[PDB]
């Protein structure tokens, strides 16, 4: 059933609700007794938001390999992201470690960090060219190489070191700064325009790593950014358009981490902006 028609069936006969629970009730559940282990209390910002055991980014080190991120692997649509949450105060020399060894090109950011008069993530990354950041426990450093400011999202070049090898690569970190501190975006065609700018930059292709994508919990605003990428995918690869079922594609990405896309609201914006990206995708 074409999209379009189904949104307006929902709309007219308002059950976003309904369709939201629906899914939360479909939605896989397996595992993650690795997150809930007492020595990972604190590399975990939300108790009740964790990486299942078969799909959870192992970091490469004895000690603790844990870090509450997730791998979502997209077959059809030839995808793969890394899901993660807003990195805390001890674990954001881990959230370097991750983007060196999965080989990843881009960091996705669709928070501020501070939302709501409160603290949503830790300042990560550095606001100075020439004061650049030393990440001890796991041997990384990381300078400011330049700096794009927009109405709507900010770009950065960022050089990220190795200091055991001396090895060094460029790291663009894409910062979505308009999402409102209540409810969803009004219009997605700034949320699309951003989306548009990371697929540019190479950062989503298969010749890197994983795109690692971020919010606060990593659940939310997060899970409609990879839901909208992979469907326009899929609209745009299939021989038939109208069989993209945006709910399906929800479910599966949905077996690889819990509770993405978290309200009725957030679900309506990821149909609006499939709608209306479909509108380049099919030759405009
Ligand atoms: O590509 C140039 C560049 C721009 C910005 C930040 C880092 C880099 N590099 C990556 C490869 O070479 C070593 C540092």
């Amino acid at each position: 059933m074409e999209m379009e028609k189904e949104f307006e069936q929902i709309d007219k006969s308002g059950s976003w609700a309904a369709i939201y629970q629906d899914i939360r009730h479909e939605a896989s559940d397996f595992p993650s007794r690795v997150a809930k282990l007492p020595k990972n209390k604190n590399r975990n910002r939300y108790r009740d938001v964790s990486p299942f055991d078969h799909s959870r980014i192992k970091l490469h080190q004895e000690d603790n390999d844990y870090i509450n991120a997730s791998l979502i692997k997209m077959e059809e649509a030839q995808r793969s992201y890394i899901l993660t949450q807003g990195p805390l105060p001890n674990t954001v020399g881990h959230f370097w470690e991750m983007v060196w060894e999965q080989k990843s090109r881009g960091v996705v950011m669709l928070n501020r960090v501070m939302e709501k008069g409160s603290l949503k993530c830790a300042q990560y990354w550095p606001q100075k060219e020439e004061k650049e950041m030393i990440f001890e426990d796991t041997n990384l450093k990381l300078t400011l190489i330049s700096e794009d400011i927009k109405s709507y999202y900010t770009v950065r070049q960022l050089e990220l070191e190795n200091l055991t090898t001396q090895e060094t690569r460029e790291i663009l970190h894409f910062h979505y700064t308009t999402w409102p501190d209540f409810g969803v975006p009004e219009s997605p065609a700034s949320f699309l325009n951003f989306l548009f700018k990371v697929r540019e930059s190479g950062s989503l292709s298969p010749e890197h790593g994983p795109v690692v994508v971020h919010c606060s919990a990593g659940i939310g605003r997060s899970g409609t950014f990879c839901l909208a990428d992979t469907c326009l995918l899929l609209m745009d690869k299939r021989k038939d358009p109208s069989s993209v079922d945006i709910k399906k594609v929800l479910l599966e990405m949905r077996k690889f981490r819990m509770g993405l896309i978290q309200t009725a609201d957030q679900l309506r914006f990821s149909y609006l902006a499939v709608i209306e990206g479909a509108k380049f995708i099919m030759g405009d």
